[PDB]
C-alpha cells in the first residue's frame, strides 16, 4: 500500500464494495469524503457477515477488519452492517477493537449492506489529505468496469456531489 497519501487505502475499501456489485448483489456504492478528511464507503451488498467464524471464534466481520489494511493504517475505523433486519456496529482505534459487535438498530429485511468509515493515521502518510482528482478518476473507471452499478461521490470538503452509471 502506497503511503504518499491515503488514496490507495480508500481504493482497497472501495474495491471490497465493488466486488459485491460485480457479484450482482450491490447496485450502488457511495463514497463520501468527510470534512475531517475521513472517508466513508457505503454499499448495498449482502453485508459483511457478523456470525461467528468457526476457527477463530469471533464475528467474521471482526476478524476481517482486524487483519485489514484500513485498520493497520487508520487511527479509527467504524463499521456498520445491515443484515437480517439488524444494524450491527463495531469500531477499532489505533488498530484495536474499542467496541464489540453490537446491534444498534433495526431495518427492513431487504435493506442490506456495509458501511466502512475510516480516519487515516496521519503519522503513516507523507500527507493525510485525500487527492480528490485521483479518487474520482479511479471511481469513474470503476463504474465503467462494473456496468450497472451506480457510484456516487460526495465531497464535504470542497462541497460537490457527483454520480455515474454505465448501463452496459
Ligand atoms: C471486506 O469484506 C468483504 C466484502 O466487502 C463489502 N463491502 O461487502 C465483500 O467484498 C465480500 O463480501 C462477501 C463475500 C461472500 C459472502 C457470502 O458467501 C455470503 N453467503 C453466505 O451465505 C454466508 C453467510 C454467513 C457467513 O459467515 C459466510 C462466510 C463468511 C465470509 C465469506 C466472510 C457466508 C454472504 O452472505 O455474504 C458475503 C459477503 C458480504 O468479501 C468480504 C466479506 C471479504
Amino acid at each position: 500500500t502506497d503511503t504518499t497519501r491515503p488514496n490507495h487505502l480508500g481504493q482497497e475499501v472501495i474495491d471490497n464494495s465493488v466486488d459485491e456489485a460485480l457479484a450482482g448483489h450491490a447496485k450502488r456504492v457511495d463514497v463520501i469524503l468527510h470534512a475531517d478528511q475521513s472517508l466513508e464507503v457505503i454499499d448495498d451488498g449482502r453485508g459483511m457477515p457478523v456470525d461467528i467464524h468457526p476457527e477463530e471464534g469471533v464475528p467474521a466481520v471482526e476478524l476481517i477488519l482486524c487483519i485489514s489494511v484500513v485498520n493497520a493504517l487508520s487511527k479509527r475505523v467504524e463499521v456498520n452492517v445491515r443484515r437480517d433486519g439488524q444494524v450491527y456496529n463495531i469500531a477499532f482505534e489505533n488498530g484495536e477493537k474499542v467496541q464489540d459487535l453490537q446491534v444498534v438498530g433495526t431495518c427492513g429485511k431487504r435493506n442490506t449492506g456495509t458501511s466502512v468509515h475510516f480516519w487515516p493515521d496521519e503519522t503513516f502518510f507523507d500527507s493525510p489529505r485525500f487527492s480528490v482528482s485521483r479518487l474520482t478518476h479511479v471511481l469513474k473507471a470503476k463504474a465503467v468496469l462494473c456496468p450497472g452499478v451506480e457510484i456516487t461521490f460526495k465531497d464535504e470538503i470542497n462541497n460537490t456531489e457527483q454520480r455515474w452509471c454505465y448501463q452496459d
